[PDB]
């Protein structure tokens, strides 16, 4: 039986850039969700042992819908964190500068691939099985997973990650995105 | 050059099934960006002069995608109403019956769709080429003017639809929604 992950910080920690009340909704409602649908689904099947991402890499329809949200969400809510953002440094700095040349041109490629992103998705910062970093964006509840790449960063542009603060805006919603990186998270992720 | 349609009703006319900040946005700044991104995308094009739907007809990506949503739009703009909704009667009430058994019927798997589309999309009744009717959905700006089917009625269920109104609520959404129908729109697309 899944579970949904607490989150990393106080439902709060994210203000402004990311409301109390979105926090409520897309982590308590839409989230949760996402976990009871899993189990719903799997109860009686042969996924019931299996891992997170063994589903993910092994199922469709329904059961990799919700599969791919429950884990994409949880790397989602890792991505951010209170006094973060900013620039990075060290090893992921140099990863970023090595494979898109400097940091701000980087920073424009995620947030116009994420603003781009036509409907309900996801953007990716990966690292592809070569080393290299790429920027990927993913429709619905696609995921990187189902591919060699590992993903290192992502925002969520389904809508309701940010209409309660944005509503229509989501280049508002991805320059206070950027206020909220967590880059020692990426930096683990780009690490392991 | 294409214009944003005049709202068929006044802002608050929906309400309180659909509020006037819904309208706010979703027909003042989405439908009029769509509005806007097509006659940019067009511009000294051989799109420039055709009619919403030759486009339609003819296009891919960003030029197909506003086209389809400033038409998707103001066609769903059109199924909803004050002093509408209800069961309906007249060749309307036939229609239904004679392909879905009973309006009942009808309305629960039309509901059903609608909640199951999974993203952003939209729901629709159409009539096939035979005559029939039945309930098909499109993804994101997806429309059944790319088929031999011919439109009837439309839900949106993109979240900006609805997440003003109802959060994640999307079932709540569709219960108001029939409470809006516009049965007249729909007969008159039926008897075109
Ligand atoms: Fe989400
Ligand atoms: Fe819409």
């Amino acid at each position: 039986s899944f579970e949904l992950p607490a989150l990393p910080y106080a439902k709060d920690a994210l203000a402004p850039h990311i409301s109390a009340e979105t926090i409520e909704y897309h982590y308590g409602k839409h989230h949760q969700t996402y976990v009871t649908n899993l189990n719903n689904l799997i109860k009686g099947t042969a996924f019931e042992g299996k891992s997170l991402e063994e589903i993910i890499r092994s199922s469709e329809g329904g059961v990799f819908n919700n599969a791919a949200h429950v884990w994409n969400h949880t790397f989602y809510w890792n991505c951010l964190a209170p006094n973060a953002g900013g620039e990075p440094t060290g090893k992921v700095a140099e990863a970023i500068a090595a494979s898109f040349g400097s940091f701000a041109d980087f920073k424009a490629q995620f947030t116009d691939a994420a603003i781009k992103n036509f409907g309900s998705g996801w953007t990716w910062l990966v690292k592809n099985s070569d080393g290299k970093l790429a920027i990927v964006s993913t429709s619905n509840a696609g995921t990187p997973l189902t591919t060699d790449a590992t993903p290192l960063l992502t925002v969520d542009v389904w809508e309701h990650a940010y209409y309660i603060d944005y509503r229509n805006a989501r280049p508002g919603y991805l320059e206070h995105f950027w206020a909220l990186v967590n880059w020692e998270f990426v930096a683990k992720n780009l690490a392991a």
